């Protein structure tokens, strides 16, 4: 499980942020696109792959995991391609939580920054730094270490 | 030496390549903008340090280091910002063999995408892999993680 992230897309300001969690420690990638097309996918998952070792991705939604777009990334990248129904229906609820957590951080940034997508990575910043105790950035490189070792 | 990061620049294409290098690790990340601006180097910096501990980051160059948008993201996201003279000239000669290299990478897979920021990220994933025996990209998270610990 150190290798797998699930894909997440979520609205604001009638844009688009898709989001990239790790799983099994709550770090967060996002970028802000216009609309959530397989090209749009593709490239954000192989700057995804460039930077943390991904193994396995769930993707967002049913279009996503038909692009061939999205293949022809999670082949270059190396990444194993997966849907992402909710076996474990806690899944369902951890994404909406963390959808709303991360829309309250954008709104307590939004008047820092002119454009959505700089209060987008802003929150991203304080996601992964806010100790929950350790963070998720913290929880990320532990667990990909123990795993390298 | 686990939080230190030196940007810089390259171009190709008539697009400038803007680069961070986890000095410790040569880890890197990097995005193609049409030009450096103060405000595009500041966007970068936010992101990178949204995604790893960024405690300091030695400037590029002069106009990156005076920039007040520049300054302004490393208060917001508590980086040390630093010059980037080479006191030790050995860097000069580290940072132009990794643009020489990434050049080579870029070239390498040119023909595999249409846009040079897919190549860009193409060449950053096979940077970060490349096994010199550990890669780039396990290198900075054990350095993290024994830091962290
Ligand atoms: C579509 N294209 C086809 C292609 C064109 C020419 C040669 C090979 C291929 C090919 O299939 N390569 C294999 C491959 C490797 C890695 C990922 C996917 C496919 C590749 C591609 C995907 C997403 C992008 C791109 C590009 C691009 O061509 O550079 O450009 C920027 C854009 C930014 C986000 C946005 O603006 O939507 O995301
Ligand atoms: C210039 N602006 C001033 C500003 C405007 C309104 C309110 C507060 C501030 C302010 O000073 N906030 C503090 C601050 C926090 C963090 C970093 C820097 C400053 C902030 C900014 C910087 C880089 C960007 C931006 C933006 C933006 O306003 O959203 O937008 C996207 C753009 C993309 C790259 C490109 O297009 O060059 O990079
Ligand atoms: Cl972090
Ligand atoms: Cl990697």
């Amino acid at each position: 499980s150190p290798g797998i992230w699930q894909l997440d897309c979520t609205h604001l300001e009638g844009k688009v942020i898709l989001v990239a969690v790790h799983v099994a420690s709550g770090y967060i990638e996002a970028e802000v696109i216009p609309a959530e097309t397989g090209q749009e996918t593709a490239y954000f998952l192989l700057k995804l792959a460039g930077r943390w070792p991904v193994k396995t991705v769930h993707t967002d939604n049913g279009s996503n995991f038909t692009s061939t777009t999205v293949k022809a990334a999670c082949w270059w990248a190396g990444i194993k391609q997966e849907d992402g129904i909710p076996y474990n229906p806690q899944s369902q609820g951890v994404i909406e939580s963390m959808n709303k957590e991360l829309k309250k951080i954008i709104g307590q940034v939004r008047d820092q920054a002119e454009h959505l997508k700089t209060a987008v990575q802003m929150a991203v910043f304080i996601h992964n730094h806010k100790r929950k105790g350790y963070s998720a950035g913290e929880r990320i490189v532990d667990i990909i270490a123990t795993d390298i070792q």
